[PDB]
RNA sequence: GUUCUAUUUUGUUGGUUUUCGGAACUGAGGCCAUGAUUAAGAGGGACGGCCGGGGGCAUUCGUAUUGCGCCGCUAGAGGUG
C-alpha cells in the first residue's frame, strides 16, 4: 500500500482482465508480469442473485469496487485485456464488459491500450451438444 | 524335269521305249499401275508443359481442451427463463 512513484511525474501501469461471460463478469487486476494480483471482485460478489451477475450493474459495481481498492494502493493506469467465454462455446464478450470498462474509466484508472485476449481456438475439440443442438 | 496313266497308232498276235493328253510332285522365268481406302469434333496409347482439400506412407506445426506442479489474492465459482 506504498507507493514508491513521483506523484506527477509518471503513473503506475497494472493490467485489467475484463472476463465477460454471460453468467458472470470478471474484473481482475493485475501486474505487468499477470503473476502477482491486486484486486479481483466478481458480479456474484456484489449481487446476491445467480441470475443479474453478469448484469452491467454488478459488473459496474464490482470495477467500482477494483478501482477504489487499486487506487488503495496508488496504481494509476491499466491496460485492457478483453477475454471472453472462448474455446468451441462462444467468442462474443457478455453485457458486463463495456458496463465494466466505462465504470473503471469513470472512476478513474488512466486507459492504456486495449486488445482482446479472449481464447479463439484455431481447431478446438467437440462443442458441449448434441447433433441437433441445445435447442 | 520325276512318278502314274484313257489309249488313237506300227495289216492280225507279244515285250520295251518315245510323240501326244489327264492326275501328283517339282525348278528358272514374263506380267499385274502389282497388292495395305481415309484417319471419325469415335476410341486406346506414346509425348510436352501444367493443374488439382484426388489416393497411400512418413514427418512437422498450430491453438484450444482437460489434468498435474509452483506462485499471487480471494468468498464465491459453474449453470439456467
Ligand atoms: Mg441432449
Amino acid at each position: 500500500s506504498l507507493g514508491p512513484q513521483v506523484a506527477e511525474g509518471e503513473n503506475v501501469f497494472g493490467v485489467c482482465h475484463i472476463f465477460a461471460s454471460f453468467n458472470d463478469t470478471f474484473v481482475h487486476v493485475t501486474d505487468l508480469s499477470g503473476k502477482e494480483t491486486i484486486c479481483r471482485v466478481t458480479g456474484g460478489m456484489k449481487v446476491k442473485a445467480d441470475r443479474d451477475e453478469s448484469s452491467p450493474y454488478a459488473a459496474m459495481l464490482a470495477a467500482q469496487d477494483v478501482a477504489q481498492r487499486c487506487k488503495e494502493l496508488g496504481i494509476t493506469a491499466l491496460h485492457i485485456k478483453l477475454r471472453a467465454t472462448g474455446g468451441n462455446r462462444t467468442k462474443t464478450p457478455g453485457p458486463g464488459a463495456q458496463s465494466a470498462l466505462r465504470a473503471l474509466a469513470r472512476s478513474g484508472m488512466k486507459i492504456g491500450r486495449i486488445e482482446d485476449v479472449t481464447p479463439i481456438p484455431s481447431d478446438s475439440t467437440r462443442r458441449k451438444g448434441g447433433r441437433r443442438g441445445r435447442r
